[PDB]
């Protein structure tokens, strides 16, 4: 089977989420063929050069799972888009771009964090565009850590208040990628939504966020299920 999770927002000051995630690795991800993490894995990320002990402990725990044979894939979210190849090498995972199409039991499946669909938030679309620009990334690379923290603070300054996807964007992007299944996170509204693309049934599955309870979507060749479980 294959596991999909997102929107954990890991941080040292939420040890309930940390304990839930680490046990999830031990009890479920170890036995899975693959684990996909679709963005907002960490609550913040200043860059791989600035990893602290907490963030390195999570790389170590991923790496134990990867060394045991489970393939792990990590995709950026709005909070942790500066995660890099160095972190992924430590963790033994593969960094997937947003968007990515994978083969899932013989079907092409589109994966995204989900914020790029939320196009009604115009201010955020403009900021996201700047943050993802290679030139921005280059300049960020060349800023000292302190100044990057200064910028994070400046930029920093419930689900209902997170803008949800633009409905029409969903079939548009699924059609363009040649898929009938999309899995994403970001909106904190876990669900499965059917839709129709050019007369064929399709589905959009939204992953749950871990602020109150853990979530995982598990898929095998015979079906799938997303359900919550307690953090403690």
């Amino acid at each position: 089977s294959v596991l999909f999770i997102s929107d954990l927002n890991l941080e040292a000051e939420r040890p309930d989420i940390t304990r839930a995630f680490l046990s999830f690795l031990d009890e479920r991800a170890r036995r899975a063929e693959a684990l996909y993490i679709l963005g907002d894995f960490f609550e913040a990320w200043i860059g791989d050069d600035g990893m602290d002990a907490f963030q390195r402990s999570i790389a170590q725990s991923l790496r134990q799972v990867a060394d045991g044979g489970t393939r792990i894939y990590l995709m950026h979210g709005n909070r942790d888009f500066l995660i890099g190849k160095a972190f992924c090498r430590e963790a033994g995972c593969t960094l997937l771009p947003d968007p990515s199409v994978i083969d899932l039991y013989g079907e092409p499946v589109l994966l995204m964090h989900g914020d790029s669909l939320c196009t009604r938030d115009e201010a955020y679309m403009r900021l996201r565009r700047w943050l993802r620009n290679p030139l921005t990334l280059w300049v960020l690379r060349h800023l000292p850590l302190a100044t990057r923290h200064k910028l994070a603070r400046k930029l920093r300054k419930k689900a209902v208040d997170i803008i949800d996807v633009t409905p029409e964007e969903v079939p548009r992007v699924m059609r363009g990628h040649g898929v009938r299944t999309l899995i994403h996170g970001h909106t904190h509204r876990p669900a499965e939504h059917p839709l129709d693309i050019d007369g064929q049934p399709a589905r959009r599955i939204v992953l749950g966020d871990w602020d109150r309870q853990g979530w995982a979507l598990e898929i095998d060749a015979n079906g799938h299920r997303q359900a919550p479980f307690p953090l403690l």
